[PDB]
Parts: structure tokens; sequence; C-alpha cells
């Protein structure tokens, strides 16, 4: 039996340095993770013991941190190149910066193939752009080859900027013919990699004939088989195992997010190609790994040009930008509205004649707007006054909410009003009443919404059987302060850009801004 | 008695080309009127005739058409130079485009001084523009000398783009010791040209000892002695004599704006500079007078990159934008929604501590938005479109109203509610609620509008005794759509700058636009 060792990343998501256990800044040296510094000690010591490896990764490196915004993927390549990595996936996010933002900096830097079988090119975008991404690529391992095979979302222009010259087409339509034509030219060992998420990573499993293993991502699935070694439950055993329709078993494997775990699977092969087993688990990249230090040293060279950029002035106010709590924490905010219209600013992507865009409303919690920025700086803002409003390291995610949900959750904004508690929404593209002399849980007394599927945005009241897209934070995605039913009746979720990134692109493109409090939030 | 005729102009305001008798585009060109090829055949006729001439204008030649958004100025150095004018005084809107615009394109490329005793620069701004522009200037005139002393609005930090680095002094206590400087150098004969308004002017006839004669401009004063020419109502006979501290006589003059007349007064002098007689009138330049070939065919040389620029994409929009009458006659509107923004956007002046911004609140009559803009042609906009929703050549100009000013504005904008009638109200800055059951005159039942002396702009009740700056259309200033009580009750108004203008430079900064219907103006 040939042995093969998967080692895999995912969603990293712009964590060059370590982190703390959240994946936020690292504060606490001695307990911080994750980092590419770290990564490079524990896949170097892999490569010491294990014959046959490979180190793949399944997108989304673009975009979290200051990294991206400063660097603009060079920093993706410089780091993945001195990884040696094998092969990457493209993900959604690699769209941040349109195709020319990831043409240059990415695929014309990167040493390794970069791979998407399902993502097509018109025009002269597709001479521009012929072969510097490939639908798979065959390496050798030792005195074999395998098959990498890549996927990309087929949502990513509802979740990137991708532009209207480049088609994602269905992931498993699009893979079929090129594992059929691998089989053709006596590749049997056959990697799917891929960024569409762990439901459609098991689907390939189970539809793409002669797929062996899946590679995922994008879902920041984090699988494990035993006790887990941190704070993530994983969502099953790893490798999760799918019974393919040709009747083999077919592992699946994702790695969680943001360099917290490398991705650690040995697969035994046959000689047809066939898995006769296969076993691991991620592994934690905690403060018992060195950081190497000469990747250290590299990384803190790098940081000095994010450090420069963090007291640039990005734009003017000329108002206050009122993030008190006093404010924000009980009634409308003009720094929520800012936010909230950076948000939606963010999230227009190409549209039907269906629709002005495709989500036009957002919430935001009070408890996480965590500073004002004074205008009297010559109404200077800077990135470290947004990483004051903006603290924790989360992202405006884009997720799908019955109106009865979002109706839920504004009752659930004003359940206890009084008390300075964090779960009181700012808006955008909502306009809210309450009456706080009614019982909790019946203060919402009305509620409408910004239309989407409308030539002229104007606002219809809130339908319970509607779905509505809404941009908002991960942290309330995730059920934080209290929005229990955010996380239970969500219909879809997919993670979105850096908080502090959102907010310092829009104020950047407007120059000068004057928010103002408008009525969005009304009491009775 | 020495004999001297000047000619004059003020407030030209981009009229390069002739016009209609309202000063807007030309259609029936039989019946056309100004411009720079026709001034040129009468000033040249009127040089033929007298020796002692001086040509001079009275600032505001900036702004007005898409000669200045194209060209920024050169046109008016060009054309300028091409009349041989003798000096200009700085207007308000020569500030347009900041410092910078005015040294490049005007002061460098001027062959005649101008002029302005008023206006200080400190820091590195002051060594840049030493000299450019002067306090006064001695130009000979056949065997004599005439002095002419500048001035400019001390207002001009408000109705234009000065920047931080000039200071606009009182005009009397800047004129008065340079008025006294020319008398020590044997200058007995001295012109005030100037940029203040009408009622300015004659407080400096009045107040500054050694002035001869006022050559004024910005409030587009029309003064005639005789039965008028045209539908332009005088204001006062031309000259118009002030009574000076001094005991003696001066003249004032003005000649209205859009080049549509050439000032002319005959001053008599005897041998010490005493003025003995003065007498003139502006000529109207109507189709009698031939427009000068070869300045014409300059003329429509320059006209090809107005043309090209006119089809150019300025910005793109992903709404319709309805500027229809069924919409904007009878509710707010997004077309409304959208001017009005771009409305205040123009008037962010530098503040105080005392303001985030001068002017939060804006008005425009649903008759003056002609057409609606398609979003369908790939969502570009251009010059061509806002024209069709624009097509009056008016401005947007700043007026200072009292609180029961605009509530009656806001009750004649519904008092015949229901005919599809011009002068409903598109707003910004401003929240008004109707009920339309009530009767004329009594059917505005909320009112509140965005505070200015305020950090954080938020809105309050309107107050019957405030003041409160308003921007809104020439049309509308000047008591159109029965708005008479505008008109008759304002405190303060200061033209504008052109309405498409305007709208195109917010939408070139916006980049990507998407107004909505919000509730600025609701119905109960
Ligand atoms: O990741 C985080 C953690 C807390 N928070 C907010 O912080 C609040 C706690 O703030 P406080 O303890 O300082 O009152 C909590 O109620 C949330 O609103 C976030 O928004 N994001
Ligand atoms: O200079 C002008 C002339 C008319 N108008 C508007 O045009 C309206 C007449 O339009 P109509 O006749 O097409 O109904 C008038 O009521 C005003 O609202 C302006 O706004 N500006
Ligand atoms: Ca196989
Ligand atoms: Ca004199
Ligand atoms: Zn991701
Ligand atoms: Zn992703
Ligand atoms: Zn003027
Ligand atoms: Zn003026």
């Amino acid at each position: 039996p040939w042995e093969l060792t998967i080692l895999h990343t995912n969603d990293v998501h712009s964590r060059l340095e370590q982190t703390s256990e959240d994946s936020s800044k690292c504060v606490d040296a001695s307990r911080c993770m994750g980092g590419v510094a770290r990564l490079f000690t524990k896949v170097q010591q892999i490569r010491r013991a294990e014959p046959n490896v490979l180190l793949l990764d399944a997108g989304d490196q673009y975009q979290g941190t200051i990294w991206f915004t400063v660097y603009k993927g060079a920093e993706v390549a410089h780091f993945m190149n001195a990884l040696r990595y094998d092969a990457m996936a493209l993900g959604n996010h690699e769209f941040d910066n349109g195709v020319e933002g990831l043409i240059e900096p990415l695929l014309k830097e990167a040493k390794f193939p970069i791979l998407s079988a399902n993502i097509s090119a018109s025009g002269p975008l597709a001479s521009q752009i012929s072969g510097l991404y490939l639908p798979y690529k065959v390496l050798p391992v030792g005195d074999e080859v395998v098959g990498i095979v890549g996927y990309t979302s087929k949502e990513t222009p509802f979740l990137s900027n991708p532009g209207t010259n480049l088609v994602f087409e269905d992931e498993i339509t699009a893979l079929q013919p090129e594992v059929d034509k691998l089989k053709t030219l006596n590749v049997n060992k056959i990697i799917a990699l891929g960024h569409s998420g762990f439901e459609m990573d098991k689907l390939i499993a189970q539809k793409v004939r002669g797929v062996d293993v899946v590679v995922g991502g994008h879902s920041n699935t984090f699988l494990y088989t035993g006790n887990p070694p941190s704070k993530e439950v994983p969502a099953g055993k790893y490798p999760f195992i799918v019974t393919s329709d040709d009747g083999r078993k077919v592992p699946v494997v994702q790695a969680y997010a943001f360099g917290k775990y490398l991705g650690y699977l040995k697969i035994e092969f046959d000689e047809r190609g066939n898995v006769i087993s296969s076993h691991g688990n991620p592994i934690l990249l905690d403060s018992s790994i060195p950081e190497d230090p000469s990747i250290k040293a590299d990384i803190n060279k790098w940081r000095i040009k994010l450090d420069d950029y963090s007291t640039q002035e990005l734009g003017k106010t000329i108002v206050y930008l009122d993030g008190s709590s006093q404010s924000c924490r009980f009634r409308e905010c003009n720094m929520g509205n800012l936010i909230c219209d950076a948000m939606i600013n963010n999230n227009l992507r190409h549209a039907d004649e269906m629709f002005w865009n495709h989500v036009s409303m957002c919430i935001l919690n009070g408890g996480g707007i965590r500073s004002p920025i004074d205008e009297r700086n010559d109404g200077t803002i800077t990135w470290e006054n947004l990483a004051a409003v903006l603290p924790f390291g989360g992202t405006f995610d884009l997720v799908q909410l019955k109106g009865s949900t979002l109706k839920k959750a504004f009752e659930h904004s004003v359940h206890r009003y009084g008390q300075s508690t964090g779960e009181f929404l700012q808006v955008g593209g909502i306009h809210v009443v309450y009456d706080l002399s009614r019982k909790p849980g019946d203060r919402v007394v009305k509620l409408d919404v910004l239309c989407t599927s409308c030539r002229v945005p104007s606002y219809d009241p809130l339908k319970m059987d509607e779905v509505y897209k809404v941009i908002l934070p991960n942290f309330l995605a995730n059920g934080g302060d209290g929005f229990q039913m955010i996380k239970d009746e969500l219909l879809r979720h997919d993670s979105g850009d850096q908080d502090i990134n959102v907010v310092s692109t829009y104020i950047s493109k407007m120059k000068v801004i004057y928010p103002a409090v408008e009525g969005r939030i009304k009491f009775s």
C-alpha cells in the first residue's frame, strides 16, 4: 500500500500572524495560536517524518486582516511560497479585488498551481487569464502521481466581486468530465480540492465518480475524531465518510478557519488507486509548537508597512461619530448608521434586471460598537480609530432570515430595554418603531424594510413568511447577545469581509462623511 | 474736462455662447442675446468712437454652464484676453475650484490684472500667490492714469471653496488705506471694482473717501435710466448716485448678469480728478448686434470638446432614477432625493466648531424635475441625461428663511394637491408629514429639520422664529410656482452653482448611486 499524507488549510483569511484562541489579535503571546511561522514549523516536522506529503489550501487566503488591506494578496503569494504549498483552490474571497486583484498579486506570483474546474471566462478576459488557473494539476509524489481537481462556490458572484466576464458553473457538472479525463490519462489517485462548503463537499464525494478524497472549505467546518482539543465543537468525525454512488467510501475533510489548525489526513491506496484506509485529525497549532524564527522575522519585517498604514488618514468626518454606549445601546446612533451603510455598500454585487441589489438590509448590535470617533483631529479618521470602534476581529456576513425570525430579533433588541445591554440593534434598510409600554416580545409596532426586487428602492412592511437577505456581524449570525433565533432559524449563512475593512473602504470611497440620526429607529 | 468711458460686465457666469432672453440655452438664434462674440462686436464699435475706454469685469466669470465644467476657467482667460479686458475683480465663484483652480487657469493666463484688496493669504500659499492678484492697478488711459481698486465678498467662504489659508477682510476697512495710498502717489481718478453686491457697493461709495465710481456685481443688479429695453425690472437709476460722507456724488453701477448687457458709463473729470458728470445705461446685447465672425468661429471650435464631454459617462446608477411627474409632483421621488442630496453636498463649506456644516436643508419643486433616467444603459449617466432632468439653466442658491416662511412654503406645496402642479416640494434635511383631509393652509402636521449647530446631525421640530439656511432653485428664490412668500420674506439670497453641474459633480464623486424613497415626505 502507498501512503499519502495530506496536510491542508482553508479559510485562513489573512491570519498571517498568530492569533488569540478566538482568532482575533494575539494579546497573551504565551497562549497564542496559528500564524504562518508556527504552521511552517509543523509542516517542516511532518515532511521530515512522512515520505509522501502534499500541502493543500482549499481557498480563502484573501480577506480578514490589515495584511490583506495593505498587501492585497502579495502576502499570500509570498508566505504560501515560503511554506511550499503544493496546490490551492480558488475561494470566493480570492475575487474580492476583482479579477485584476487575483491575477496580480496571486496568480502571477504563486509558485504552485491554482485550481478551479468550474470557472470559465469569455471575451478578452479569457485570453488574459488562460492557464493562470487550471481545472486540475497532476503532481508527482515520490514515484507516483496524484491528480488534484479544483472547484469554487457557484455562489461567488453574490459573495465577492468576480465581475460579469466569469461564469461559475455547477461544481458536480464541471468536475465529472475532468475526473473522467484523468482516468483516461492513467491518473488513478484523485483529490477534489475546493471551496463550496461542507454540504457541497459531501455531494461531490457522493456523486463525482473517481474522486478518492474531498478537501474542502468555505463553511469553516471543524471535524474531529475524539475529544476536541480547543473550543471548536465538531460538526462530525474527521474524516467524514461519504458512501459514493459507485459504493466506495470517500473521506471528506475540512480544517475550521483562520490558520488555527493544520488538517492532517493519512490515506492508504492500493495499486489501482482505491482508498484502503483513511485516518487523521486536524492539529491544533498552539503555543507548544514554536514559531519558525526565519518566517517570524520576515513577518515582523512585513509588519512595518502595516504599522505605518494604521495611522494614515483614510478619509474625513465633519460630524462627531457617536459610537458611545449611552447612544448606541439606547437609540439610533450615527456611528451605527455609518457602519450599516458601509455594510450595504460592501455587498453591492452584480444584479439581474430582477433587483437593484440582492441585499438591502443590515442589523448591528450596539454592544459591537466600542468607541466614538472625534471629528476635531482635522476630521481625520485612521484605521487605528476604526479598530477602537470594531476591536473583535469579526466579519460582516450575509444571512437569509424569514421575516418572522427578524421580527423576533427586533423584539429581543428591546426585551429588557433600559439596562445598557449589547443586543439593541442599529440598522440600515430597516425602519422600526417600538412601544416600550407593551409587554416584552410585543414591543415592535412597525417594521418596514427596503425592497430589493424593485427598480426604485422603497420601504414596505415586513412579511412574516418572506425570506430576507441581511448583512450582520458574524457574532450575531452565531447567536451572540442572545440572538439564538438567528442561529437556529437562518436559512443561509456566508462569511463576509473583515469588519474594520468594510468601514475603512467605505470611508475611503466617500472621502468626507457626515452621517445623521434620521429616524431609522423610533419610540412611540 | 477729461472724459472716460467705462464698459463693464459682472456675473457673466460662463455664458460664452449667446443665450435665450432668460439667459438659458439659445433655441431661436434670430432672437438670441449676449455671448462673447456679440460683446466683442459692441466693445470694438465703442473703442472706435471713444478715445478713453476701460473694459472692466466685476467678477463671477467662473461657474454657470458646461464651458466651466470642461474648461475650468481656461475659457475665461482665453476669451477675456481676446476681448482685451483691462481689469477684473475676483468674485466668489472664482474660488469654486479652490485656490489651485484660480491660480491655474486664470491668474497665470490672464493678460490683464486681477484685483482684490481685501483677500490675504498666510503660510506657503502667501508666497505661492504673491503678486498673482493685486489690491489695485494704476492703468494708463490716453495721457492720464486711473487707479482701479478691487474687492471681493467677505462672505466668499460660505459661497465658494476658497480654503482655510485665505482671509476675506471687511471691504471698507481694506479699501480705505489703498485709496489713501493712491492719493499719496498722485492718482486722483479712482474706480472701485468689486464683487460684494449692490448694498455693499452703496456703502463703499458712501464711506471710502476718494472713490470716484463703484463698479459692482454679485447681486445681479439691473439699473436703468428710462424705459427698460427687455424683461429685467430696474432696481434703480443707472448710475445709482450715492452722496458720500465727504459730500461728493458717487455713481454706482452694475449690469445684471449672464452677459446679456454691456454696462456703459461716461464720466467727466476735472483736472483734480473730481467727477463733474456721469451718465449712461447698459446696452442690451440683442440680435441687432452681429456676433463677431472670428470670435464665433473660435467659440464653435471650443464647443467640440463640450459636445464630446456631454455624452461621456459621469457615473452609474443601479436604480431607476424616477424623475416622472406622476411621482415627483405627488410624493417623495428618488430623483428629488438625489438632487437635494447633491445640493447639500455642493454646499459643504469650512465650519467653526459651531456647526458640522452651515447648511443642512434643501427644497426643490417637482415641476423643476423634467425627466427620469433609466438605469438599463449599463447604469451610465451622462451630462446629456442630466440636462433632460434639469433643462432650465438655473442655479441652486442659498437663502435664509424664517421657519414661519418655510412652513408657509410647505402649505403652498400641497394647497391644491392632486392636479399634478409644479409647486410640490422634494426635500433634503427636512421631514414633512401632510394631512390632506385638513383645509388648505393647515395641511402640514409635522415638520422637522436637520440641525446645523450640532456635532451629530439630528432632526428637531421647525421653529417659527428661527432663521434657516436652505438650498433651493433660483426659480423658487425668485417666487416661481407661486412661492411669493419665499421672495418677499427671505432675509438673504446668494446665487449658487449651475443646477446640472451640482448633480454631475455629486454623481462623479459617488461613482455608483442608489437613491431610495425613505420617508422624507409622508401623508397621514
Ligand atoms: O465578539 C464580540 C464580543 C462581545 N460583543 C458585545 O460586547 C458586549 C459586552 O460589552 P460590555 O461588557 O462592555 O457591556 C456584548 O453584549 C456584545 O454586544 C460583540 O459585539 N462581539
Ligand atoms: O424655469 C423654470 C420654469 C418652469 N419650471 C416648472 O415648470 C412647471 C410647468 O411645467 P408643465 O407646464 O410642463 O406642467 C412650473 O410649474 C414649474 O414647476 C421650473 O421649475 N423652472
Ligand atoms: Ca482512485
Ligand atoms: Ca477723484
Ligand atoms: Zn472563508
Ligand atoms: Zn469562502
Ligand atoms: Zn454671480
Ligand atoms: Zn457672486
